[PDB]
């Protein structure tokens, strides 16, 4: 088949076994959808991105873009578009898109299943595909008039872009320089040129795309504040039919050349530099852009973090095939007698380390954005966590960072594991497993590098939410370890769960510390990334273990076969991650509770 | 980038002089007629020549990689890398650490490796395709008399080689190798199979012949690798004599792979005898003993891919830093509140600083790990140095061989996505060439050997069969450093729990060992532990090292260094005081859980997976 291996199955058990979301299928919102329909559409969609999806995903990084400077735009490989007509063909760019709009209603926790897939086969073909969801984002925001351009943006497909970083502005969005002028006919031109923009053009894909661009009005006041949001369509259009019209003033200048994800064009965009104004409409015609845009960018997120463990994922099962039919060596047992039978290699201990670290990565990865999942709709929230809607979006918030940069960094590092399970064939492109390592090392920067991301977890998901969501979590971690087989691993996720708590209070007293003590508050910054970190092996280690415990439920009632198999494989990997990985975090609470200021006192000549 | 290639002399040499006393050999015995001032100086000139001509090609070779003509059987690559490659022949750099009757220049391994090191973090495919001369060194060493004329000529005409032992079924597992060795009458062989990943089989018209080193088994020989011989064949027939070079021999290159980095390293699949022409091979030595003889050449490949990954990290790390000294992005973290602050550079970023010094420590800790390596390698620098006789040097560099390699190639991959990061979005550029360093790095912990056949290797032949003569040489000098001013005094009771640790996971995998006397897959306990073994040494090395440094700068400062040496000294203190307080106390976690270790991984299904 496809280089894309899928674990529906996977999917299915966390999404009903574990987490009981289909006690919520076929009520109120989700009236119309139930279990076994949800599960079709899970494997409808592993089969599109096994299938057409999977087919361009060499293709597109072998036959990359090209920027037509003649035209200011970018042409696609032809495989590639194919993969996109049958992505649109089959209403897959729909999922998740509320009603109104042409969407079937669903969990945001099977929405990102189904997503799971696509970006696994090809990730750049949903980006490429986020149009509708843009557009619904766009409406929630806009005024009466502005919903209904939104309506027909989503009805028609058009494409979309999310428009804020400049040369000298990423990580510091507030320093943008972009300029909005304010036309007498309340439209505003917008004035700039933005850096890394995804999907700025795509060839004929579509026949409109809409920028949403931050950009600051003339006499706004500075940072992230001043700025505000505009709808910037690549052609104007009749507000009334959706009818296309002009070209708009906004023309990718350049594409870059990058070290994978390559089938998705990234371009410079300028905004009113060659000759017509580019048109934008203030959304919502209020001045709110920063919040308006975090819309927008939560779900980048999300869907960056769901794309590095999707990419683990496949990573893995493909090591595992290849593991399985790989002959070399004899067996450990056998080593001294060099005329031994030769076993494969799943016969010798480093393998098999290597491949149980893969899988309980990437199971303890899926579970965590699938938990993430079940608190961004509160009917979910209510129904399979009793947490009322205000608790569930301070969780949601918490977990993102979560998802977002300890998925990205996990994905990136164990792929490492499963390339190296090939041997030196997994240094060919004839597997797909370096690709995938290209692919995923973009996924620590763009949606904000993991810095950015372990500071918003402890200062803004923490701190400024004095600890509620985070305690939260805590409480349903020890309510798990407070409770036979699995008293080994409980014993080893309340060390953890202690070690995380001591971080959490070392970093706290070095912030408040930071009032009589200015510098103090670097030392948050220096154990910042490593917290996160932290927090993520503890969430993988609880629902791995936690997984266990149903796997346990299932083999006691009976389980056989393949269904045995798959509960004996979450009961080894649970206390693999509890005894290989958790313990680690005591050394790490004891390194953060011993930061200094001396690398930060160094003078920058002595690097 | 194209002078992509920033080199680090001064590292080298305050290594090489001013910590590990090299010097004190220059201008005595094998090196009379070599001061330490020359030595300077060669480093000074391979790391100029390496930033500039060698340099300048490292983007072509990966843009536009060799292409392979299947009807001719050869390559054809680009032009600037083979322009790269006269200017190393020019300078005679492919002849570094020669014997003298070769044309070389006498010189220690622990110089000769430095050297090195430029052309690997320039250009590391121009370096393997110039180990020719090298491997005809090797060649004359076990060679008969005859064989040494011959060795002598491919020495002095430049001849390029390879070592030819991987077949499809036989990668990690070399004793399983099928292609034959055919007696002749004459006492030739012809030599018939067909081998892959073959670095540098063919190699365009850099040079006039190339001398392939190949394992193959004489028809009824034993199996596994005691059953191999190494064989002496040439890609062209040639003069014993003068060096003439006659008719093609049968030995052809039939694929070209297509891999994620190092792209302008032709890797080939080579048949030998499968095109209607015999592939001759010349018994080396005249003897059947063919694993041993080319474990000299597979020594001196993992000494050279560990430094290959250091000499990586190090240009990467020196990237990143110039990039974040002038990078300007977002406020101070003491004024983050006020939205009106003035920005500055990153540099002034806690996590960026803790990013650097990561970067920095490990490729600091590893070029003196590397250093130190290189310093055992010579009896006379090994004796002058570290006061060690020729049969406890032999078995120290064996034992440290495996880390150069195996954490050497582990740890460099890892810490260049430190590198990357460090650029932001810049970082997945190919403007910039951190991720040709990382595409390029990420070969090393295959070749030459995997990181799981380097830890085997290091525990069961390095420590086991050595009865830990090495490894108890090693842990006595790190005991004495932290046995020996106070102002290290954390530092040393960091490094005494690291020394600790990694004596603990060499207990138990040992009591596991042990124990397999009584029950058989006790042993798979050993090699669950075996990689985390290896590379828990490499870090108590690295931060031993890096703390010996700290000593000798902390000196040099009281003494009253200035201006940019003072700079370098206070950086040296910096990092051993970070590498000990950051990365040495997780290897107390890592020894309870080999403590630890359980079959329970082994005993489940593989259907469970
Ligand atoms: C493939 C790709 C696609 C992209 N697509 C889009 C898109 O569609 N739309 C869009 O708007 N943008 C897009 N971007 C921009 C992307 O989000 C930025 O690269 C990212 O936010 C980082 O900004 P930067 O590149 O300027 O790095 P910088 O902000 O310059 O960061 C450099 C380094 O400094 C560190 N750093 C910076 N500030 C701080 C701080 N305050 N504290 C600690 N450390 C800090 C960072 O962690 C990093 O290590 C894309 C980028 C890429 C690579
Ligand atoms: C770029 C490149 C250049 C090369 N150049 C050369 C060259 O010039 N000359 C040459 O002779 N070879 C060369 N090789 C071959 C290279 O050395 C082998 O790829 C390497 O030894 C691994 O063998 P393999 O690929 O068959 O992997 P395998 O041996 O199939 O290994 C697959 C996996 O199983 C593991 N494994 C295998 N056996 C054991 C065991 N007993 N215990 C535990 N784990 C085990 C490995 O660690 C690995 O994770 C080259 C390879 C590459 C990629």
């Amino acid at each position: 088949m496809s280089h894309y291996k899928s674990n529906v199955r996977d999917q299915v058990f966390n999404l009903f076994e574990v987490f009981g979301v289909d006690k919520v299928l076929g009520a109120d919102k989700f009236s119309d959808l139930d279990a076994d329909t949800a599960r079709e559409m899970l494997t409808e969609i592993a089969r599109l991105a096994e299938g057409p999806i999977a087919e361009s995903f060499v293709e597109g990084d072998r036959n990359p873009p090209v920027f037509d400077p003649e035209t200011h735009t970018v042409t696609l490989p032809e495989g590639f578009k194919k993969s996109m007509r049958a992505l649109f063909d089959g209403g897959w760019d729909k999922v998740g898109l509320a009603e109104h709009l042409g969407g079937i209603p669903m969990p945001r926790a099977l929405q990102w299943a189904l997503i799971e897939h696509i970006l696994g086969a090809n990730p750049a073909a949903y980006m490429y595909a986020m149009g509708p969801g843009m557009s619904e984002i766009f409406y929630n925001n806009g005024t009466d008039e502005q919903k209904k351009w939104a309506t027909i943006a989503a009805e028609r497909g058009w494409g979309a872009t999310m428009v804020l970083t400049e040369p000298d502005a990423g990580s510091d969005v507030g320093a943008g320089r972009t300029k909005a002028v304010q036309q007498p006919d309340g439209t505003w031109h917008i004035e700039g040129v933005k850096r890394f923009i995804t999907s700025a053009d795509s060839d004929d894909l579509f026949e409109n795309i809409m920028h949403l661009v931050l950009a600051r009005p003339e006499g706004a006041g500075p940072g992230t504040k001043g700025l505000s949001l505009f709808f910037v369509p690549k052609f104007h259009f009749d507000h009334e039919t959706g009818e296309i019209g002009e070209r708009n003033g906004v023309f990718v200048t350049n594409v870059e050349h990058k070290m994978g994800l390559k089938v998705s064009a990234t371009c410079e965009l300028s905004l009113g530099q060659h000759g017509i104004p580019a048109v934008g409409w203030l959304v919502g015609e209020v001045h709110n852009g920063i919040a308006q845009m975090f819309d927008v960018i939560e779900q980048a997120r999300m869907m960056v973090g769901t794309k590095a463990i999707a990419t683990l994922s496949t990573g893995y099962l493909n090591a595992l095939e290849y593991a399985k039919e790989r002959v070399q060596g004899a067996d450990m047992t056998q080593m001294t007698d060099k005329t031994a039978p030769r076993v494969t290699i799943t016969h010798h201990p480093d393998v098999r380390r290597s491949l149980m670290t893969q899988k309980a990565y990437a199971e303890g990865l899926r579970a965590i954005y699938l938990y993430t999942a079940t608190f961004q709709d509160a009917e979910v929230a209510q129904a399979v966590h009793g947490v009322d809607g205000d608790l569930a979006a301070r969780v949601n918030d918490l977990l993102l960072p979560i998802v977002k940069g300890f998925g990205s960094e996990t994905a990136y590092a164990k792929l490492t594991e499963s390339l190296q399970t090939l041997g030196g064939s997994g240094f060919l492109q004839d597997y797909p497993i370096e690709q995938y390592i290209r692919d995923s090392k973009i996924d620590s920067l763009y949606a904000g590098t993991t810095a950015i991301q372990a500071q918003d977890f402890f200062f803004r998901k923490i701190i400024r939410d004095k600890g509620q969501a985070l305690a939260y979590v805590a409480g349903e971690i020890e309510q798990f370890i407070k409770n036979g087989r699995l008293k080994t691993e409980r014993e080893l996720l309340a060390t953890a769960l202690a070690d995380v708590q001591g971080m959490a209070a070392s970093l706290t007293g070095y912030l408040m510390a930071a009032q009589e003590d200015a510098a103090s508050i670097y030392k948050v910054g220096l154990g910042s990334v490593r917290f996160l970190m932290a927090v993520g092996d503890l969430l993988s280690g609880w629902l791995l273990a936690r997984q266990a415990a149903v796997a346990i439920e299932k083999l006691d009632a009976g389980a056989t076969g393949a269904d045995k198999s798959f509960y004996e494989g979450k009961i080894a990997a649970a206390s693999f991650f509890a005894k290989n990985m958790l313990p680690l975090l005591t050394s790490t609470r004891q390194i953060i509770e011993n930061l200094d200021n001396d690398v930060m006192e160094l003078d920058e000549a002595a690097f």
